[PDB]
């Protein structure tokens, strides 16, 4: 992942998301409700310093658990250091298009449980060149369920 | 749920080996596991002389790559086939070039597609077309092999 974005302002981030899409290099990261990248996110909170907390739900241990995670800033103000994030675009209003890196999964997120147009099209334009083999897509109901069930 | 149907169909022209490249699906758990109930990989296709189409698959059972043989009986159009199993379904030919590529789904309503092709490569072509013709439908898991895996029993 190269295309990252200009001018990111983090702390306009800040507040509820939703994870709409996610892709990912390998099936193994994605297929199962227990596969390692299968996370859902619910919350981003840019620090003082300028790192960036991640609220997240992800299946273990037959529960949904919540999982707080601090991920800190680089000298690329759209890459942080949890895996590397690598934020794609946002418009900080609708969207944010995010890929975490070792290995590779990316996400759609958006601001309200329901299917964005715009967001979802602009996801499929920045996967054109990575090597996706993964693809999946929730519904509104799941949106607003424990770890999309 | 399809709407997009061959025109003029030549059973006959699709006989012979083809590869599962693609496989998208409305549900999540119709694919997701090697165990999924609609991840099948489709090796070969025989059309009978009553003119229903015999498809060769393997299929994840009991923790094995199982063959096995599903005859999608014809219908009054030429690109739509029925399975007698339980539940009502149609087999739909969305498109193929015969030589390279052809896309089909399954619908049980549960649906599936795949990009099916003759070489055990990866197509610019079959992928471009498989994806225009699941902006149609609603799907929320599409999975893409790599030629290593086309030829491995189920995949793998
Ligand atoms: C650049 C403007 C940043 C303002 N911050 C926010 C603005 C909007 C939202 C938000 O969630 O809006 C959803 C409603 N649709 C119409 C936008 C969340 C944060």
């Amino acid at each position: 992942v190269t295309q990252t974005m200009k001018g990111l302002d983090i702390q306009k981030v800040a507040g509820t998301w939703y994870s709409l899409a996610m892709a990912a290099s390998d099936i193994s990261l994605l297929d199962a409700q227990s596969a390692p990248l299968r996370v859902y996110v619910e919350e981003l909170k840019p620090t003082p310093e300028g790192d960036l907390e991640f609220l997240l739900q992800k299946w273990e241990n037959g529960e949904c658990a919540q999982k707080k995670i601090i991920a800190e800033k680089t000298k690329i103000p759209a890459v942080f250091k949890i895996n590397k994030v690598l934020v794609l675009d946002t418009d900080y209003k609708k969207y944010l298009l995010f890929c975490m890196e070792n290995s590779l999964a990316c996400q759609c997120l958006v601001r309200t449980p329901e299917v964005d147009d715009e967001a979802l099209e602009k996801f499929d334009k920045a996967l054109k060149a990575l090597p996706m083999h993964i693809r999946l897509s929730f519904n509104p109901t799941q949106l607003e369920e424990q770890c999309h069930i």
